[PDB]
């Protein structure tokens, strides 16, 4: 398989990288919050990381389909308090890879800056939902701490009629993982909050006791 | 210059990839004091992969066999300041391919820079006027605003062919303000010095933290 970029694809590409380092060389002055924190979303083409990302920090949701093109991120500010008996400003940084294969090299290039994985399947897909085994063991092997934190997010939520992943199964690989797993639906927002919150609250816990 | 990856190709840099996680996830679990990473940045045919090569192990192949986007070596030093007491260092030595069509990957490898060795070809005179295009990627693109920078005249063996003049590559190197050697990584002619002129620029700034 040979894969491509144009000239509009790579320009796209080089831009998500230029806003990048401009982001970082600002928390290098004042680094208006407490913590730059950083996750990426990764899964199957067609799953929801771009639409799960968008509801979160706009609330607003699209139809169309537009496939990512390699890589993007988001941000959003946002109040964490440590979950317990306990207001830290944190500013997120949501990378959004591109699940398509082609894209497996340059996507895998941006664990490193990863904090923390939302990892994704589509409820109405069961291949995506079968490559989740995948997808966490290139997690293990390109992940650049030993036990990555991550977030599992069983994707479409509200689409009942074309569900085909039985919650028992996906309750059985988070349990075998020893990850949370919550059923989201980008569309109408289910679960959204709750899932990138405890994925934000793995990964301020983490530090805290480091 | 189309822009295009095979299946191999990637195959190939998600080993990379996955070496590199390796060695990272090796040093936060010792042996030296730092981890202290540099790139290698320039035109394709410069000699970037050759100098490293002949950094690390003394050795130098005739062939060219064009980097398949990325790649890193690992070498052991011994740093003393400017004198100071002796640090061991950990060398990561990033080799990224200089055809545009890797241009967005190699990119993607500038935040793990503490440095950057800038190569030309001496007898190259696009890749000498590239260089100014290089070091704007760099302003651009590093995860720091002045980021250091060690420019290498490569190829310093073959005189015949050479066609940069040394004064103006000195003087287009002190206009930025960074250091310049002429290197040959065929018989090894200042490539020591330049990358420990770099180690020496990036410790020196960690030193002031
Ligand atoms: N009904 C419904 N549709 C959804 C949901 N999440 C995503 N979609 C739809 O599914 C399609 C794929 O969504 P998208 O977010 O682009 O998926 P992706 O994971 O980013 N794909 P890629 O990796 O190729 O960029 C789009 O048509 C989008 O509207 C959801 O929760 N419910
Ligand atoms: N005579 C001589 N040849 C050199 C020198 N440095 C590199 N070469 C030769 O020039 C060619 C290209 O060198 P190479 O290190 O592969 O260049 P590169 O910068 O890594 N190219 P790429 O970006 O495509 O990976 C090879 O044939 C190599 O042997 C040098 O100092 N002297
Ligand atoms: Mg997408
Ligand atoms: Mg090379």
């Amino acid at each position: 398989h040979m894969s491509f970029l144009t000239e509009e694809e790579q320009e796209a590409i080089m831009k998500v990288l230029q806003r990048d380092a401009a982001l970082k060389r600002a928390e290098e002055e004042r680094d208006d919050y407490d913590y730059l924190i950083k996750f990426l979303a990764l899964g199957d083409s067609g799953v929801g990381k771009t639409s799960v990302l968008y509801q979160y920090t706009d609330g607003k949701f699209n139809s169309k389909f537009i496939t990512t093109v390699g890589i993007d991120f988001r941000e959003k500010r946002v109040v964490y308090r440590a979950s317990g008996p306990d207001g830290q400003r944190i500013h997120l940084q949501l990378w959004d890879t591109a699940g398509l294969e082609r894209f497996r090299s340059l996507t895998t290039a941006f664990f490193r800056d990863a904090m923390g994985f939302l990892l994704l399947f589509d409820l109405t897909n069961e291949q995506s939902f079968l490559n989740v085994r995948n997808w966490i063991s290139q997690l293990q092997m390109h992940a650049y701490s030993e036990n990555p934190d991550i977030v599992l997010c069983g994707n479409k939520s509200d689409l009942e009629d074309q569900r085909v992943v039985k919650e028992e199964e996906a309750i059985a690989l988070a349990e075998k993982y020893g990850i949370p797993y919550f059923e989201t639906s980008a569309a109408n927002g289910t679960n959204i909050s709750q899932a990138i919150e405890m994925l934000l609250d793995l990964i301020m816990k983490r530090m805290e006791r480091s």
